[PDB]
């Protein structure tokens, strides 16, 4: 399996998964249907299918164009709002791209209808990956705009939480740096988030994305994942993970980024 | 002139301002229309005319009934939506209650028809007093319902800022508590904030109300008369007073109350 990570508009970030054995190829939030098709000339690969995590614009705003462009396509997604869908899925729905299988994993809050999409290759030896559209990024969460802080910590913590903590995380957003900033203040004394900040300056200072993260690294640095833990909780002034949750979200949005 | 407070509903205050030369009386917001006939027979005076903070139902709501019970009454408001109202005034209309002078001061934000009335007798043997409804409350302010950030800085900073600093401070509810406990999250270093809050407990458990503060006391404690302070702009995360404004009154309109 192979993942080429495929930067969009201003900081959008689409996803060509080639499977090794066959050649054939998915694409991840396709925004902007020509770079898709150049970089699967590129790599030589064969474009079967479209995985849309939402239906934001941002995300789904390419379907239509890239229908008309490659014929043949089998688009997915988990709401009636997506352009061009062809196969509505569901919680545990599964697919596969040659021979790589494909699980869709509900995971509503950022939109009621995101699908989280985890790739893995049966009998394989190599890392399974999550494309966590805008539910999860490195170091932070989506915007709630059609959910609640209950339904953000099932996603996060019983349904991504619950795989394989070396699964590769490839997120909708380059979020990372402003993520970072508001985690360090969180929790002023975790060695992890400021040792990851400075890792995701020297990224940005390069060109390169900050993707992919690990589930593991995740649990080390992202507030949002770390609602059960203590600090968080002493930091927002609760004590269960779902209140936490609320007010590290209320907190953030209102929050003004420091300028180092 | 002698203010009497005169609690209803849940946590609503009426007054009856008597002048006490001619026997005569106004009354501010006269929700429960009989305890107004009830204080003024007690008080020995005739009631001559009603002032209007705004249209809510809570401040305007007894109106038309108390209309029904005495004639030939003066109702005055600074809008249409106010039921009964016979004069309609704006900012710096004047009037007379027997011996007593009112001037009207538009404040509008909470609502865009909001007049405060400013009550004082020829001369300068007392303290003037500003009944302020739901624009200004003992170390707090209205909800921004119908207007903006930049319109409740000119209410509290220039309308009622400027007037004398001994004036006694008439407001439409008894959210002194609570208030308080808000501008302690807002300026844990303010002396002035925590010993009024100390005292608003003991008024509370005697049954007395905080009513009247002065507009001096206001400018020590009250949030948002103080977002020219570096304190309460170091909190917002701002460095200018209406875009501080905007951000606190955004923080205590989803602020999670405590208990002591
Ligand atoms: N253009 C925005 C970007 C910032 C923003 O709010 N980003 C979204 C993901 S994109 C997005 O959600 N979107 O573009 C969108 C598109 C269509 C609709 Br309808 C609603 C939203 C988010 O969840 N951020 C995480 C965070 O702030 O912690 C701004 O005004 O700064
Ligand atoms: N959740 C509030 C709602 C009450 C409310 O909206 N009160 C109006 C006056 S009728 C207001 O402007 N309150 C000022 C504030 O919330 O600071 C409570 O019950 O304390
Ligand atoms: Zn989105
Ligand atoms: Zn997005
Ligand atoms: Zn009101
Ligand atoms: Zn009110």
């Amino acid at each position: 399996m192979k993942v080429e990570v495929l930067p969009a508009l201003t900081d959008n970030y689409m996803y060509l998964v080639i499977d090794d054995e066959t050649k054939e190829a998915a694409i991840v939030d396709p925004v902007q249907p020509q770079k898709v098709v150049d970089a699967a000339r590129k790599h030589g690969v064969k474009l079967t299918t479209v995985l849309t995590t939402h239906h934001h614009w941002d995300h789904a705003g390419g379907n239509e164009k890239l229908v008309k462009l490659e014929s043949g396509l089998k688009v997915y997604g988990g709401d009636d709002r997506i352009g061009a869908l062809t196969h509505k899925i569901t919680h545990l729905s599964t697919l596969q791209v040659g021979s790589l299988n494909v699980k869709c994993l509900a995971t509503p809050c950022h939109t009621s209808g995101h699908i989280c999409y985890f790739v893995s290759k049966p009998g394989g030896s190599e890392p399974p990956a999550v494309f966590t559209g805008d539910t999860l990024f490195v170091a932070g969460c989506g915007k709630f705009y059609e959910g609640t802080a209950d339904e953000m910590c099932k996603a996060l913590l019983e349904v991504l939480g619950r795989l394989p903590p070396d699964t590769r995380v490839y997120c909708g957003h380059e979020y990372t740096i402003n993520n970072l900033k508001f985690a360090r203040h969180v929790e002023p004394g975790n060695a992890a988030i400021r040792e990851k900040l400075a890792w995701a300056k020297e990224k940005y200072s390069i060109g390169e994305p900050t993707v992919p993260s690990t589930l593991a690294e995740e649990f080390t640095y992202n507030p949002f994942m770390r609602v059960r833990e203590k600090t968080v909780q002493q930091h927002a002034g609760e004590t269960d993970p779902v209140t936490t949750m609320r007010a590290v979200r209320r907190e953030k949005d209102q929050f003004k980024m420091p300028r180092d």
